[PDB]
């Protein structure tokens, strides 16, 4: 049997949809899973994990997602802390597997806290609160981090979802540019292409129920108990819409 | 004898065409060889190789050609399977030598099967069947993978070859863009430059005789027994030609 | 307690500004510190450190900041010297931590000397003295190195600071282009973006008092004792301003 | 003594021109040196070195300057030869130090032979003889390799040097594009920028006297004994000049 015959016969082999469907499932893309981040954090962090998480989130907010490159520009007291978190939590950088932790992932899993901390550390964010104020005045700090996306309640009146997203998008434009100078001249449709996929994924994620997300938005002052967004959020949405 | 003299004399050394021709042959570029892929698969895979090949091809269709980067976004049950294929077949990524296997190579060697499987896993392809439907309606799924090129019978009436290629090119445009975002704004002549060399190589490859390729195209419903392409294939060729 | 509940409760955890402020401090960005370069140089260099520093600075001026890539295009006598400096001072390349030395850092810490040496080795600089003469005649060599920025006295009459900076910027344009060919076609606002951040940082750095910087500028002949810049410096500032 | 004082005093340290000049010499850029390539080849190659050099040059002409990446697309008989040359001559790729050999360097050191071989292996060159024929008919194959630059006698009548260079430049345009697709759309002044520095260096190199270079050009049929270039070379120079 020549190689040719072998290849021809193979084209006549069964193509069973049922068996293949199962394989696709095994091979399926496994995305971000906040539940697994929380698992890893709890297992590795022991009893003091919550305090560790807050430290790691403040770390992420002010210094980004590369914990080793971070050490090359840090006081020696800070390094004792960061090296200790790295070891305890086996911290990685960039985009590894489902059993690895990153500052970004941790910040995302605990978004509701991340976004309150951003208000506190606003003067030390890649894009600053004041920097945003210049674009839209009194810009809501709770919006100023990518993890906010996971706090959006999509069952809200469509007009309101739209105002919240658009206001966050305005921040994401400055942010995405600041993190990738390759975009600082790109078009607005282009910059938005660089974050809208994972943004939509978090908006429509099954982690945190609609009610849960809504309750957090009310605590942040983003919407009142009557579902009406802050003037400050509508304002920023206007500026975004004058694209 | 100075270095100068040595270099001058060397310019007077023999330039024998016969001896050099042989050297060029030894040094010649050895391209893709489906026969050698089949060899390696058979040797390494033992008796269950065919089932393994199908698994590897479904893997390629849905997750691409980097099997290790693939593990970082896969369920744990899938990883047992993929790690096992990697070990058994010594799977590599990208473009290694003539004694190495890759998902892409395997998918290419068994193109006739690859292209039927793409119809089954169409909703999980980089560019989806429905996505193509928007560009040209009822777009033939059998075309939707680069390995299809090797199934083209070039001895067919030129008009028909042209319709089949052009229809496949329309898919290759979406595909090539989806795999390289650096092209998502490039011109159509530019995108096509990114795949037409290896495409032509497979169209004019001596692996699978004209009759063999033709027989597979008839099985796929791409042409009838009278050598006339599906309306659906002519349709897509029109859309490609309005470039 | 589900992962959901855990994440919700965590959003209600304390956000104490005082404790967080301290963390930001620990995690704060630690920039270039000339004092620490001098420390490392003194510790590692022993008694002959000053001569070593001069050698390392002449090295930087003529061959750049990558000491290993440098060895691949150096006489064998030079390599004995460079390998010896590398070992003694544990020389690194690019941008490492606060306990590492680089030619660039050393050249910057000792800017007042660096800029006199540039006058001596002007024909062997990336951008040459004569090359600058073509742009603005008799261009002041003391300006022709990035470390000059740290010698600027910002308490000077604003008009004078402006002339000194602008004249240095004209050099920095040629320099920045020569070091990054990716800019050789870029706009002038774009090239300037590639050096003005660290330039401003050194102009407004607390290392070297205003009086100290001013005294060095007078020694270099850049300003007279009456605070009036060289004609040659005003000249170059004009050319820069016709951007 | 504060760090400040130490830095101020250091600015008053001697700047002796004589001592510094010597350092610049030690640190000077050491470029390509054909004499040293010939040395390394002779030492490492033993008695059969000339045959080895010819093999290595035919290798360079048809497969480029990366000998390991080369093995991934080579017959198994060729690999026995190439691996043997690699070991014997300690072959490297890209741009290493003065004690390392590369196919490119070897081809350059023996340019007079390299350029005759290119005539023999013309159908297997990155840019082919026929490909050049389309641009300028009967294009002189002896020009079709970068090493040719070292064969130019610059003491020739300026008009003739100009015709020879320009004709070679036309090849270098196709070549430089073929090797760097990043240029396949670039302007002609831009492409030429990518090879004219080392080209000029070889034209004005002190390796091979004017008389030596001239004698080789006559052997190649590029000029007659009366210093008049082939019609075919003037022709190609015209096409280059219609830039």
């Amino acid at each position: 049997m020549s190689y040719e015959e072998i290849a021809i016969q193979f084209a006549s082999e069964s193509v069973d949809a049922t068996t293949i469907a199962a394989w696709v499932s095994e091979f399926a893309y496994q995305g971000f899973d906040a539940r697994q981040v929380i698992n890893l954090v709890k297992q590795r962090g022991g009893d003091d994990w919550k305090e560790d998480v807050k430290k790691m989130i403040v770390l992420s907010l002010t210094r980004g997602n590369k914990p080793s490159k971070m050490l090359n520009k840090m006081s020696e007291s800070g390094q004792k802390i960061v090296n200790d978190l790295i070891s305890k939590y086996k911290l990685k950088s960039g985009n590894p597997g489902r059993n690895d932790l990153t500052l970004s992932r941790i910040a995302a899993a605990f978004a509701g806290w991340t976004c309150q901390a951003a208000e506190v550390v606003q003067d030390y964010l890649p894009v600053t609160g004041r920097a945003m104020d210049a674009i839209s005045d009194k810009f809501p700090r709770a919006l100023m981090h990518p993890s906010f996306a996971g706090l959006v309640d999509p069952t809200l009146p469509e007009g309101v979802v739209e105002d919240i997203v658009h206001a966050h998008c305005l921040f994401m434009i400055q942010f995405s540019k600041t993190i990738n100078p390759s975009l600082r001249s790109s078009s607005k449709s282009e910059v938005v292409s660089s974050f809208d996929r994972p943004m939509q994924a978090a908006i429509n994620s099954p982690f945190l129920t609609a009610g849960n997300r809504r309750d957090i938005l009310m605590s942040l002052g983003l919407i009142n108990s009557n579902l009406k967004p802050s003037p400050t959020v509508v304002a920023a949405a206007k500026v975004y819409r004058k694209l």
